[PDB]
């Protein structure tokens, strides 16, 4: 996350890190089974990280549960990053408590200038590398969709929104993959992809969760 700030000790408890001898992804705990993320972050060995503030300290809330498979969506195109969204079943199901908490799926989707929360451990720079320990947070509205086809002409689906502001400065970044874009209490988006980190004119580009719901229910209605 590049110009936001630190959310605080388990503010967003259904923030995850995603885990193959470091994190690598995020994403957003969706019932004490599931895991919805990024498909661009599937690799295979993936321990599951709940309850997370610094990532480099056992700090004594955390879960650490072992994915036992994971589902990228049938349509995914690693090209494109059309339906870029993917489903982690864990071994065993977390103890939900006021630190380790789902979020509720969308039922309608959001609107231009909706004020969203995006929430990461990726890079903190728009120029340069530097990783934080501790959950990096991001206020940010949700575009029109021609502000964001004239930021990226050519390359937005009825799948994405973008997020973020044309001006730069604030937005989410490499190791931000695949958590949370929060909106009026529902995971409305999936950080996916964008040009850069929070240069002007190229704001953050997010997987439209509500275009997935169906398909979320009836995959874990079955696995
Ligand atoms: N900029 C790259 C990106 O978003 N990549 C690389 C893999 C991970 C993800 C990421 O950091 N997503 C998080 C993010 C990035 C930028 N703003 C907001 C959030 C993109 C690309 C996407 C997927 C696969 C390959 C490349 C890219 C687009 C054009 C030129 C080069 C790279
Ligand atoms: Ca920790």
């Amino acid at each position: 996350i590049v110009g936001g700030y630190t959310c605080g000790a388990n503010t967003v408890p259904y923030q995850v890190s995603l885990n193959s001898g470091y994190h690598f992804c995020g994403g957003s705990l969706i019932n004490s089974q599931w895991v919805v993320s990024a498909a661009h972050c599937y690799k295979s060995g993936i321990q599951v990280r709940l309850g997370e503030d610094n990532i480099n300290v056992v700090e004594g809330n955390e879960q650490f549960i072992s994915a036992s498979k994971s589902i990228v969506h049938p349509s995914y195109n690693s090209n494109t990053l059309n339906n870029d969204i993917m489903l982690i079943k864990l071994k065993s199901a977390a103890s939900l408590n006021s630190r380790v908490a789902s979020i509720s799926l969308p039922t309608s989707c959001a609107s231009a200038g909706t004020q969203c929360l995006i929430s990461g451990w990726g890079n903190t720079k728009s120029s340069g590398t530097s990783y934080p320990d501790v959950l990096k947070c991001l206020k940010a509205p949700i575009l029109s969709d021609s502000s964001c086809k004239s930021a990226y002409p050519g390359q937005i689906t009825s799948n994405m929104f973008c997020a973020g502001y044309l001006e730069g400065g604030k937005d989410s970044c490499q190791g931000d993959s695949g958590g949370p874009v929060v909106c009026s209490g529902k995971l409305q988006g999936i950080v996916s992809w964008g040009s850069g980190c929070a240069q002007k004119n190229k704001p953050g580009v997010y997987t439209k969760v509500c275009n997935y719901v169906s398909w979320i229910k009836q995959t874990i209605a079955s696995n």
